[PDB]
């Protein structure tokens, strides 16, 4: 965070999805880049429940107050997120 980011693998970044899936209430069959965290409406509740269990299901050190509401967006914006092969930040 803040110059280096973490990096997943395909194996994290399946594991990911399902968290998603039952967070956003999007079917995973249906969970494509295309869908926005921010189009679907995510709230702050939800948000942050995601980036909870990523820290005590898959055990992600991404961060303590990790909200898909503000400090990401679409899906593949996660994704990416996991590698930080967009070096944004």
């Amino acid at each position: 965070a803040m110059a280096k980011g973490v990096g997943v693998s395909n194996e994290k970044l399946d594991a990911v999805m399902r968290v998603v899936s039952e967070e956003s209430g999007i079917a995973l069959e249906e969970l494509t880049d295309d869908s926005n965290f921010a189009d679907m409406g995510i709230d702050s509740l939800s948000s942050m429940v995601i980036g909870s269990r990523f820290r005590e299901d898959l055990g992600l050190d991404l961060g303590p107050e990790f909200s898909l509401f503000i400090d990401c967006t679409t899906v593949r914006a996660l994704k990416d997120f996991m590698l930080g092969s967009g070096d944004a930040g």
